C-alpha cells in the first residue's frame, strides 16, 4: 500500500536511455518538500527537489552532489505539485538528459553531469508525500 519513506529503489546495473521510472504518491497536507535523488554511491547524479515554501514561493530544484559538494543549480518555476493532492513524476532516461514529466505533462530536462550511466544504481525518494508506488520499465 503506502511504502516507507524515505524509500531506496535499486536500479540493477544503473540507469541506461529508454529506461523509464515512475512514482505514484500522494503529496501530504501543508508539504514543505519532496526529492528525487538518483545517487551513483554517495554522489547524487540527479537530485529533483520541490520546494513548497522557499520565502513564500514554489520551486523545484535540481543539482548533481560530487564528493559531498553541491553543484550550480537548475531552477524551474512551472511548479504541478499540490499538497493534499496525487501525484504521477516520469523520469524517462534519455542520451543526453533526464526528462521529467508530471501527471502526464512534460516538466523539465535535466543534462548528465554524471556520465557513469550504469554506475547510478539507486535511487532515494524522500519528503512530505505518501508514497504509493515506485518502479521502472524499458520502452
Ligand atoms: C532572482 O534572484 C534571486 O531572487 C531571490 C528572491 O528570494 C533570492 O534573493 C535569491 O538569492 C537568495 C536565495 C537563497 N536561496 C536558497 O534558499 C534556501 C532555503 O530555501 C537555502 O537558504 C539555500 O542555501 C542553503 C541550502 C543549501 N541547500 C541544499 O541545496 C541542495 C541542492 O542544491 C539540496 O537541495 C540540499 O538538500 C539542500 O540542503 N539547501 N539549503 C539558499 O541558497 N536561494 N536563493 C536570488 O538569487
Ligand atoms: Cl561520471
Amino acid at each position: 500500500g503506502p511504502l516507507i519513506v524515505p524509500y531506496n529503489l535499486p536500479l540493477p546495473g544503473g540507469v541506461v536511455p529508454r529506461m523509464l521510472i515512475t512514482i505514484l504518491g500522494t503529496v501530504k497536507p501543508n508539504a514543505n518538500r519532496i526529492a528525487l535523488d538518483f545517487q551513483r554511491g554517495n554522489d547524487v547524479a540527479f537530485h529533483f527537489n520541490p520546494r513548497f515554501n522557499e520565502n513564500n514561493r514554489r520551486v523545484i530544484v535540481c543539482n548533481t552532489k560530487l564528493d559531498n559538494n553541491w553543484g550550480r543549480e537548475e531552477r524551474q518555476s512551472v511548479f504541478p505539485f499540490e499538497s493534499g493532492k496525487p501525484f504521477k513524476i516520469q523520469v524517462l532516461v534519455e542520451p543526453d538528459h533526464f526528462k521529467v514529466a508530471v501527471n502526464d505533462a512534460h516538466l523539465l530536462q535535466y543534462n548528465h553531469r554524471v556520465k557513469k550511466l550504469n554506475e547510478i544504481s539507486k535511487l532515494g525518494i524522500s519528503g512530505d508525500i505518501d508514497l504509493t508506488s515506485a518502479s521502472y520499465t524499458m520502452i
